[PDB]
Formats: structure tokens, sequence, C-alpha cells
DNA sequence: TAGTGCCGGAAATGT
DNA sequence: CACATTTCCGGCACT
């Protein structure tokens, strides 16, 4: 079972106990790694990569640009946005998930 | 400045 | 394998 990066992020983004380092911005599917190092750290443990960091992690994200899985919110640091049909994948709309997560 | 975000090419890596 | 990162790096831009 090899989880992919974009799926790891979704996993973090739907667990309240993770809002400290990663969270939805309240605008659709846009999200922010408030503490990229902690995200990278956890991404590193899951994949067994002791030397993982936000630099390498984000190169992973950049490869999603053409795959249109995740796009970059230009100008906002550590801010990206899922551009794929997450409403169909998760079954929730951004509002519903935000409400359910207590996103502010 | 040099430090840091961010970008995308090139090659390595590993399940 | 196929390929999704992982790793490394020259570059551009901003503070």
């Amino acid at each position: 079972g090899p989880i992919q990066l974009w799926q790891f992020l979704l996993e973090l983004l739907t667990d309240k106990s993770c809002q400290s380092f990663i969270s939805w911005t309240g605008d659709g599917w846009e999200f922010k790694l408030s503490d990229p190092d902690e995200v990278a750290r956890r991404w590193g443990k899951r994949k067994n990569k002791p030397k993982m960091n936000y630099e390498k992690l984000s190169r992973g994200l950049r490869y999603y640009y053409d795959k249109n899985i995740i796009h970059k919110t230009a100008g906002k640091r550590y801010v990206y946005r899922f551009v794929c049909d997450l409403q169909s994948l998760l079954g929730y709309t951004p509002e519903e998930l935000h409400a359910m997560l207590d996103v502010k």
C-alpha cells in the first residue's frame, strides 16, 4: 500500500488534529501548509524518507501542475489548491467539508 | 547581500 | 517494467 502525496495531504486536511500545520483556507479547495516543515516531516515518516523536507516535497507538488491535481495559488506562500473533482471524490462540497472541519 | 519560495529539467530510486 | 516521487541544481524574484 503506497500512498501518493496528494492523497496524504487530503488525509491531513480531513483530520482536525492536523489543522496546526496544514489547513483549508476557506476558499474552495485551496489549502495552506502553515508549517511546511511539519508536513514534510510527516510525509517523510510515512514514506520512510529520513531526509525529506519542504523543498523536495514541493517538487512533488509541482509535478501535479500538469496532472492538474493541485495548482499553486500564486503569491501566497505555502498555498496550493486542488483543481480536480474533489466534490465527486470526497462526496462533499467545500462548504460542507469546511463546516464539518470548523474551518475559519 | 544572502536566505528563501518557487519553478521545471535531468537523473536516480524504489516499491 | 511503469512512474511517482526523491534528490540535486541553475535560475528568477523579492526582501
